[PDB]
């Protein structure tokens, strides 16, 4: 009874993915062998893609459906008070969403009818490289979302510091060039031409936004991040909605001292106007949003 067993195997495998991230091993090998004798039982979201595959990703250059955002920077309290004053003068009272800027490989993941179908590096923000097969090996990326949306979700892929060090340990022993940091270890593992090598590296992802909110019920950035969780994605819960710029400054103070302490590196904090109508209202200047800014440590 292959139908029941394939459905069973998908449930068991996808649950491993939603969990942690070698019953697993044997289960995966059983589904692979089913798909070899019955290629018609391979669905677009089959979990056998987690192992990597024979197809080498292209690294073809592809434009994102929508260019990713290009953020201005802030370097001090004065930069942030000016940011918030520009906002308050233009459109009045706002709340802010504050989040940690993960030091990893930025990617955009394209979903069509809720299936994961293309993953690109952020590249220059307009054009990225296609590493779809490599990204499918990350358990924390859902192969099918919980609603059948057509959206590009934007994330950062990273390697935990502990696994980066174990990888450098193996380079140290082979006296190869070491990765300078966990960021380069993620980017390097995701840009392998053999996605089977990628599969064997320890990678995860945090999702931080989407290209288009049309089909979301969310009215604010904090609410959209909760909606992304509900749809199946992994988001970073160190984010916080705050009421004002004093709240931003207090979030920055707290995280500044803690920037070495998490399992992954971070390179600053991103602050956005929370309400989505208010983002639209604030607009862009010189091709960068007037309602978002990246604070650099």
């Amino acid at each position: 009874d292959l139908s029941s067993r394939v459905n069973e195997l998908h449930d068991l495998l996808n649950q491993y993915s939603y969990e942690y991230y070698s019953e697993y091993d044997k289960l995966l090998h059983e589904l692979i062998k089913i798909e070899e004798e019955h290629p018609e039982y391979k669905t677009v979201d089959s979990p056998t893609v987690r192992v990597g595959g024979e197809a080498q990703a292209s690294f073809n250059k592809v434009n994102h459906d929508t260019p990713m955002l290009s953020l201005g920077n802030a370097f001090n309290e004065d930069d942030l008070r000016k940011f918030d004053q520009r906002i308050r003068e233009q459109i009045g009272n706002v709340e802010y969403m504050c989040e940690l800027k993960i030091d990893g490989l930025a990617v955009s993941l394209k979903y069509v009818d809720g299936y994961f179908v293309q993953g690109l590096t952020r590249g220059d923000g307009t054009t990225g490289e296609d590493i779809t097969e490599n990204l499918k090996t990350i358990h924390a990326i859902p192969l099918k979302m919980k609603e059948p949306l057509n959206v590009e979700v934007r994330g950062e892929a990273y390697m935990p510091r502990r696994s980066f060090l174990r990888l450098n340990e193996e380079k140290e022993k082979n006296d190869e060039q070491l990765f300078a940091n966990p960021r380069n270890a993620a980017a390097g593992s995701l840009r392998q031409l053999d996605s089977k090598l990628t599969a064997k590296r320890k990678l995860s992802v945090f999702i931080y936004s989407v290209n288009d909110f049309t089909d979301f019920n969310a009215r604010s950035q904090s609410e959209a991040l909760d909606e992304l969780d509900k749809l199946g994605f992994t988001t970073n819960k160190n984010r916080a909605r705050v009421n004002n710029i004093d709240g931003v400054l207090e979030y920055i103070e707290k995280w500044t001292s803690q920037r070495e302490s998490l399992p992954y590196d971070i390179d600053g904090i991103v602050i956005k106007v929370n309400d989505l109508d208010q983002q639209d209202e604030m607009g862009f200047t010189q091709k960068s949003p007037r309602w978002a800014i990246a604070y650099k440590f």
